[PDB]
This record gives structure tokens, sequence and C-alpha cells, in this order.
């Protein structure tokens, strides 16, 4: 088991071809979750399932820059279930980040934050049981 909230440095920052990979359990009663891949202080890629925005389940995903908040982007598909475990994989393209929920694709977010070697950092916060979190060369 790892303490949430946790950081996993990614040394060297991201790169294409790198691919995160989250296992753990969404908590039975869950508000939020987010992954944050952080430059410094900024937020390059934030990635925020709400299990109850208004009585609805929805991710929102965005950049913070200077400790402001973007526009954001949201789409309707929603994998995420309490109580049950899930996986996050994060593939760092040239032009996104590619995410896929439980070997299904999910969303793909335009990189805003060019300076990807300084995209050193991930956390992962929120209402889950984190089993694990590591990066691979694909
Ligand atoms: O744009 C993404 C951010 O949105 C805000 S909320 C936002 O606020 C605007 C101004 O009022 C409204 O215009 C808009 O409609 C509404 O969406 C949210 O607080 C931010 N946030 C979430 C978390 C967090 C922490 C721990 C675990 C999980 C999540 N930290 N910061 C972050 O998601
Ligand atoms: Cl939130």
């Amino acid at each position: 088991p790892l303490i949430v909230p946790y950081n996993l440095p990614l040394p060297g920052g991201v790169v294409p071809r790198m691919l995160i990979t989250i296992l753990g359990t969404v908590k039975p009663n869950a508000n939020r979750i987010a992954l944050d891949f952080q430059r410094g202080n900024d937020v390059a890629f934030h990635f925020n399932p709400r299990f109850n925005e208004n009585n609805r389940r929805v991710i929102v995903c965005n950049t913070k820059l200077d400790n402001n908040w973007g526009r954001e982007e949201r789409q309707s598909v929603f994998p995420f279930e309490s109580g049950k475990p899930f996986k996050i994989q994060v593939l760092v393209e040239p032009d996104h980040f590619k995410v896929a929920v439980n070997d299904a694709h999910l969303l793909q977010y335009n990189h805003r934050v060019k300076k990807l070697n300084e995209i050193s950092k991930l956390g992962i916060s929120g209402d889950i049981d984190l089993t694990s979190a590591s990066y691979t060369m694909i």
C-alpha cells in the first residue's frame, strides 16, 4: 500500500513513449480523485474525476500556470466506480497525454506545457486506496 497524497518523481521529466501505470481501489463513498503532472508549482496536466458535481459524475482536465487554472476540458465518459479496483494508464505521446482506464481508451489532453523534460513529478491524491504507481518506456 502507498500513502495518499503520493508523489512519484519523474526523473528528467516526461518524454514520448513513457507509460505511467497507477493501480488502486476507489473508496466506497468517494468524492474526488486527482492526478497532477507538475512542473514546479505549475500543473501541466490535472486529471480530476468528480463523483458528485451537482449529482453528476464528470472528469475535469486542466493546467495551472502561475497559480491560475485555465480552460477546463470535460467529456462525458466516467469509468470509475465507488468501491472498485481500477487501472489508469497515461501514455505520453508527441502532441498529447493519452489516458486509458481499465484497458479502455478514455481521453487525450494536448500539451499546453511544452517543456516536457521539466514535468518532473506526479502527484496522486483523493479518495482512493493506492496500490502502486510506476513508469516504463514502451
Ligand atoms: O479547473 C480545475 C480546477 O477546478 C476547481 S473548481 C472550478 O472553479 C471555477 C472557479 O470558481 C469554476 O469556474 C469551475 O466551474 C470549477 O470547475 C477545483 O477546485 C480545482 N481543484 C481540485 C483539487 C483536488 C484536490 C484533491 C483531490 C482532488 C482534487 N484541487 N484543486 C481544479 O479541479
Ligand atoms: Cl474536485
